[PDB]
């Protein structure tokens, strides 16, 4: 076998509003309010949070969605993906 899915990470920063991060989790990562909150607080407290695991194509898409959204909202939020 060769598991080839990819996890999407959101990194913490001191400028992006908590509310925005919850928004990106609920929309771009299909998270419920409870799960989006959990992950958001994990980012805020631990410095990084796992948004989910997807195929390469989907991960690449969602990462782009997150950062594009962040910039359009004028936040410095960073997002990236790597092999699960």
């Amino acid at each position: 076998q060769k598991p080839s899915l990819y996890r999407v990470l959101i990194l913490n920063d001191d400028y992006t509003p908590m509310e925005f991060v919850v928004y990106v989790l609920e929309r771009f990562f299909n998270k419920s309010r409870e799960d989006a909150t959990r992950i958001m607080l994990h980012v805020h407290q631990n410095g990084v949070g796992v948004c989910g695991v997807y195929t390469y194509e989907v991960a690449e898409t969602k990462v782009a969605q997150v950062i594009d959204s962040a910039r359009r909202h004028q936040h410095p939020l960073q997002c990236t993906m790597e092999k699960d």
